[PDB]
C-alpha cells in the first residue's frame, strides 16, 4: 500500500516583504495529486523570517508526489494572484532519498518566471517517514 511521509516544514527565510513599508503573513497549505489530502500550517503575523515547526504526513503510492505551497496570508485576501509566496515541490524519488535526509532546504520562488516573479524566500524542511 501506500506510505506516510512527514514533511517537516521547519522554518523560512528571507520572507519577500512584497508591498514596501508593508509586511507578509505566511502560512503553508500542502497538496496531495492523488489523495487530494491538503494540510496547512499557522500564519504567521508580519515577518521577514517565519517558523511552524509543524509537518505533514502526506502519503505515496507507487508514483505518487506532493507539494508543500506557502502563501502570505495578507495578499492570498489581497485576491487576483496577490497571495503567493513559495511552492516546495518533492516528488517520489525525491520523497524516499528526502525521507531518510531529515533536513532539505528548498528556496521559495514563483512557479515560473513571467508568471508573478514576487518571490525572494526559502524554506528549512525535514524529510522522515512514519513507523
Amino acid at each position: 500500500g501506500p506510505v506516510k511521509l512527514r514533511l517537516t516544514v521547519l522554518c523560512a527565510k528571507n520572507l519577500v516583504k512584497k508591498d514596501f513599508f508593508r509586511l507578509p503573513d505566511p502560512f503553508a497549505k500542502v497538496v496531495v495529486d492523488g489523495s487530494g489530502q491538503c494540510h496547512s500550517t499557522d500564519t504567521v503575523k508580519n515577518t521577514l523570517d517565519p517558523k511552524w515547526n509543524q509537518h505533514y504526513d502526506l502519503y505515496i503510492g507507487k508514483s505518487d508526489s506532493v507539494t508543500i505551497s506557502v502563501w502570505n496570508h495578507k495578499k492570498i485576501h489581497k485576491k487576483q494572484g496577490a497571495g503567493f509566496l513559495g511552492c516546495v515541490r518533492l516528488l517520489s524519488n525525491a520523497i524516499n532519498r528526502l525521507k531518510d535526509t531529515g533536513y532539505q532546504r528548498l528556496d521559495l520562488c514563483k512557479l515560473g518566471p513571467n508568471d508573478n516573479d514576487t518571490v525572494r524566500g526559502q524554506i528549512v524542511v525535514s524529510l522522515q517517514s512514519r513507523d
